[PDB]
């Protein structure tokens, strides 16, 4: 009705205020439609994974080169490489979103896929390139909402 | 209409967003529709329903076991107890809701409410369950919203 | 419909919470449909305008009186001065706001405007009061949604 019209311009107007709030605070990042955030920890794939959920979000993954730039520069500011939400798929090589899709935006560092042995996961490097490596390691953890 | 529609959904979208990120950084918690959060601050009752309600909100209480346990936690993480909202009616031994209603769910350490003199006041100590005091202990202000 | 105004009810709920979480953290201020809020840091008025336009705001401006004691409040909490969204027009003595529209409501220090040379920015006391000044000091940056 009318009062409708009224009541979803405060509503809009509310978010907006709040979401600048947290943009200005640096607690978070908006792509597009996707929100990134870090808390600063530095754990293990499988610890990112729980927090993010448990905070109502997903691991971070990149899918544009945008999106990928503002992973990076979060990665930039605390000095720290981030993982990836994403793993290897059952044949070698080949990576996957959790949700079982495969990927398809990629950036990795010359040469990788590469490495030592296993490399199940994979972390990104300050400069926004990817290396597909263990899933043990300390990282920061990012998460998309 | 249509466009209404959308529009709903991305609001939704948002407000999730902003709730994920306030729960990554860890400065409040969602149970069911009740949102818990706290300062850090630590000081009399008096001075904890002022900055709930200057706040939007009001001092916290816990109605269900679950809810109990989401301050109890912040409780454990503070390393301090919590004045709750509520206070002991005309007739000692009774308490209730700052809204006048009788308190329901109760979680009293065995024993209590037993104690020194008047002990108007309600603290949760870390494991969850509550201790009637007085109200001018320093205690950490948690509000709910 | 229905279900529309049952959804609108959970939403303006959510927002609510959210606000009350970030007024209780101290990272924002609400006035009558203005939000205020600064990141802490100390930069000068080109850089300020940056912050908050990148942030999805605007540099802030008091247009009543209880807005600028708002921002006062800010001031006083950082212990600095505040770069306030105005500038001096094409005729010296004369300030408008970054629209371009000229100024209303004013508080400035007794005197002022009145000043060395250019003047063209203007800042607040940790009183409130305004005075007019260069654009390249270092002042806490504090933003409108
Ligand atoms: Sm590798
Ligand atoms: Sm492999
Ligand atoms: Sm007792
Ligand atoms: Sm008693
Ligand atoms: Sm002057
Ligand atoms: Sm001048």
């Amino acid at each position: 009705d009318e009062e409708l019209q009224t009541e979803l311009y405060e509503i809009k107007h509310q978010i907006l205020q709040t979401m600048g709030v947290l943009s200005l605070q640096g607690s978070m990042l908006s792509v597009g439609d996707k929100v990134f955030s870090t808390n600063g920890q530095s754990v293990n794939f499988d610890t990112i994974k729980e927090m993010c959920t448990r905070a109502g979000g997903n691991i971070a993954v990149p899918r544009t080169p945008e999106e990928n730039e503002a992973i990076a520069s979060i990665a930039k500011k605390y000095n720290n490489y981030v993982y990836l939400g994403m793993i290897e798929d059952q044949t070698p090589g080949d990576f996957h979103y959790l949700d079982g899709a495969s990927v398809s935006y990629t950036n990795w560092y010359p040469g990788e896929p590469r490495g030592q042995g296993k490399e199940k996961c994979v972390e990104m490097y300050t400069d926004g390139t990817w290396n597909d490596r263990g899933c043990l390691q300390y990282r920061l953890a990012v998460c998309e909402f």
